[PDB]
C-alpha cells in the first residue's frame, strides 16, 4: 500500500540510519534525506557517501 522506496532507500550502505533522524531534522524524510544536495551530505558524513546515495536512488535497482 506505501511506497517503500523510503524504507529502502534508508537501507542504502553510507546514509546511517542512525544518522536518518538526525540529517532528517534539517531534511523532509529518508526518501528526500537521502537526496539532500552532495555538499550537505558530503559535508555531512562522506564526500563519496554522499556521492552514493546521490546515484543510488538515481537508477532503481
Amino acid at each position: 500500500s506505501e511506497p517503500s522506496l523510503l524504507r529502502t532507500v534508508q537501507q542504502i550502505p553510507g546514509v546511517g540510519k542512525v544518522k536518518a533522524p538526525l540529517l532528517l531534522q534539517k531534511f523532509p524524510s529518508i526518501q528526500q534525506l537521502s537526496n539532500a544536495s552532495i555538499g550537505e551530505l558530503e559535508q555531512v558524513v562522506g564526500q563519496a557517501v554522499a556521492q552514493q546515495i546521490h546515484a543510488f536512488f538515481t537508477q532503481p535497482r
